[PDB]
């Protein structure tokens, strides 16, 4: 059919193994920067003893540099504090004596180079975080719980603030952190003050009190506020860090439940609100573009009460697509598909050539569901969750069922090169998989209870495999390296040989499998979101669409590590289905008209009392976060008040 002619050649001068003599236990892995080869492995041993290995190759050779941290033992609760993009900036945390006065860190910043040893004023109690903006800023909290910073990469520390819970780095190096006054964070539970120092410590502002919690997504900022003379707490979003607030139309909670932040960008967020009573799911709410007016996405979402799995997924291969589970009424778990940012969620499409399982009513009739965070934590046999890079186009790997629901069987491997609109069986039963060159390369393992010594590889997007033996001694295969990003063809194999037994690890190099650079003759046109061509909306998500240039799968290449992914979009025409209903609006019906509520019942007679003038008079509707269409409709009425509305009930004082 088609497959690599005299591979083995290839890939076996390029095929780099190296032992990890002195290895058990603990085995921490930690890429430091891009385009640079450096890989820290970090194992601690229990009587201990803690070893530090460098490579600088991409894992085919790596240095013993245990000499480097003075031997000492290192803490793995902190593990490597790796600092942002390339500043090479690495601390890693050392267990000290019993009745010392502060703790001690080694600190690199020479992309672990060179590590000096630094005793810290106080017993850190978290991982040392690092000012996005800033590599050189860091803040941690003691034992003691006070927030300490440091201006010149932890040399010097200083303690900012005296009785904090949680504290983090925002845009333009500032910090957020809420305070307790009486007894602890346990203690003062909803009676915490969320405060903000922009000047590092230097000055502080009071953004917030009656506070629970706090966090941060996208351009949002989001704080639970406790209920006065109340058990139950609620959303309050502020987009200008702290200095403005209003409450978010989203329902209170209890003290059993909670809030949790899906996901969250520049234009929405996804908010999970718990169900009333241990349940095991939610309701998943979409945000409009200022954070505050919420559209019911999806019902019976499945998040665990004890753990918090969700198989919540962003097919990040495909811009609008998300993937998670569902609870049934028939307490059965099915897997859901949105395309166009929760607007819409359905069953996903199952492989043409697959039969349904007993899973399934109708033997011909039946979808696709997929092993995620939840399948892994009852124990089932996926070795891997779903898989998706940005730079490679449309791919989505993921181990499946085909059936009316997740089954229980041991699953086969499933792949998409559009985004979860079509699926294929990619490879039969459980395996770990990656994907190298920006979708160059797919490589595989499989996952089995006995060693292995193969690996398999495929350069047209999983349709055709080819396997190759990178070892004489087979090994207990553990799990996959590669460099975050997805495009360097530098594959790190790990395991341990039969004992007795030692860690070790085998390095595959796919240059000479792509010798040839890809030109502009290899890529072809694709439109994303491709439903009906003979449709003039084809592709339209979210107010526009989107043609790109693919590697073809007949093509065999490299993209090089300077691939740009190219696309040009097409700005579709507004119809009202680009709006959602703004505050005190519903679409009855199959109808996409926003018209008004007769009367506003639960959470929304709630907002319609203690909420602001901006929210609370309305245009009807508001246009879809991210939605980028032009002209066509637009809702044309003047923006009415509402706050006569809910009071023309309650009598009123004079
Ligand atoms: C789902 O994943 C996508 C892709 O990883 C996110 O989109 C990126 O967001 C960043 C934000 O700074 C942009 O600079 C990129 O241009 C986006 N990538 C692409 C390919 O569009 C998206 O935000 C995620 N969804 C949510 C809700 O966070
Ligand atoms: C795979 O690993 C090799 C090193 O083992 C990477 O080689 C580097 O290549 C760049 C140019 O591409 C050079 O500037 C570096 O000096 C090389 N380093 C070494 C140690 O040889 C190679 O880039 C990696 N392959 C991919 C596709 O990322
Ligand atoms: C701070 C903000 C705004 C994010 C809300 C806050 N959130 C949280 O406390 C919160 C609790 C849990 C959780 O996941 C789970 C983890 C384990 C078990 C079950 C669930 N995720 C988030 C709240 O509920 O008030």
């Amino acid at each position: 059919c088609g497959r690599v002619r005299d591979f083995v050649a290839k890939l076996a001068n390029n095929t780099h193994q190296h032992v990890f003599d002195d290895l058990r236990g603990s085995v921490s892995l930690s890429w430091v920067g891009d385009s640079t080869g450096v890989i820290l492995v970090l194992t601690t041993f229990h009587v201990g003893q803690s070893k530090l290995y460098r490579s600088e190759d991409y894992g085919k050779n790596f240095k013993d540099i245990t000499d480097l941290i003075n031997n000492t033992f290192i803490r793995t609760e902190f593990g490597m504090a790796i600092g942002p993009e390339n500043s090479g900036k690495v601390v890693l945390t050392a267990e000290v004596s019993g009745g010392s006065r502060g703790g001690r860190i080694f600190r690199s910043s020479d992309f672990a180079k060179n590590f000096v040893q630094t005793d810290l004023p106080f017993h850190p109690l978290t991982q040392m975080m690092y000012s996005p903006q800033n590599s050189d800023y860091l803040l941690a909290l003691s034992t003691e719980n006070g927030l300490w910073v440091s201006k010149n990469f932890g040399g010097k520390w200083e303690e900012i603030h005296k009785a904090v819970c949680l504290a983090k780095w925002g845009s333009d190096n500032t910090i957020f952190f809420t305070t307790y006054a009486n007894g602890s964070c346990k203690a003062d539970l909803g009676a915490l003050e969320l405060w903000r120092t922009s000047d590092l410590g230097k000055s502080f502002k009071t953004i917030g009190v009656k506070i629970y919690s706090f966090g941060l997504g996208g351009r949002f900022l989001f704080a639970s506020v406790m209920a006065d003379k109340d058990t139950t707490r609620r959303i309050h979003v502020s987009t200008d860090q702290g200095d403005t607030w209003s409450m978010a139309q989203l329902p209170s909670v209890g003290q059993e439940q909670f809030y949790s932040i899906l996901a969250a960008n520049d234009d929405m967020v996804f908010m999970h609100v718990d169900e009333p009573g241990d349940t095991g799911f939610g309701t998943i709410f979409t945000s409009d573009d200022r954070g505050i007016v919420y559209s019911k996405s999806l019902d019976r979402h499945l998040y665990t009460t004890t753990g918090g799995e969700t198989d919540f997924t962003n097919v990040t291969s495909l811009r609008g697509v998300y993937i998670t589970s569902v609870l049934s009424e028939d307490n059965s778990i099915q897997t859901m598909i949105t395309f166009d940012q929760g607007g819409r969620w359905t069953h996903l499409r199952k492989p043409e050539n697959s039969e349904c399982d007993a899973t399934a009513k109708n033997k011909n009739e039946c979808s696709l569901h997929i092993h995620a965070s939840y399948s892994i934590s009852q124990k089932l046999n996926v070795p891997m969750a779903p898989l998706s890079e940005p730079n490679a186009v449309g791919i989505v790997i993921a181990h499946g069922s085909v059936g009316d629901a997740i089954s229980v069987m041991v699953p086969d491997v499933y792949i998409s090169d559009d985004g979860g609109y079509s699926w294929t069986k990619m490879l039969e039963g459980p395996h770990y998989y990656t994907i190298l060159d920006s979708g160059g390369i797919i490589v595989a393992i499989e996952h089995s209870s006995r060693p292995i010594n193969v690996i398999k590889f495929s350069t047209d997007e999983g349709q055709c495999w080819q396997t190759y033996t990178f070892t004489r001694d087979p090994i207990y295969f553990t799990g996959l390296a590669s460099e975050p990003g997805a495009r360097s063809m530098n594959i790190s194999i790990w395991g341990f040989t039969e004992s007795t037994s030692q860690w070790v690890s085998y390095t595959i190099d796919f240059k000479d499998i792509l010798e040839r650079n890809c030109e502009e003759k290899d890529y072809t046109i694709w439109l994303a979101h491709s439903t009906d061509p003979e449709d003039y909306e084809d592709g339209c998500i979210l107010g526009y669409k989107e043609q790109f240039l693919r590697l073809r799968k007949s093509s065999m290449c490299q993209n090089g590590r300077d691939y740009v992914v190219t696309k040009q979009p097409s700005i579709c025409l507004c119809s009202l289905e680009d709006f959602l209903c703004d505050f005190g609006y519903y679409r009855p019906e199959n109808d996409s008209k926003c018209v008004e509520q007769p009367e506003l019942k639960g959470h929304d007679l709630e907002f319609c009392l203690y909420g602001r003038e901006e929210h609370l008079t309305t245009n009807g509707y508001r246009k879809i976060p991210g939605d980028k269409c032009q002209g066509g409709v637009n809702p044309v009425r003047e923006v009415k008040d509402l706050k006569k509305k809910c009071t023309s009930n309650f009598l009123s004082p004079e």
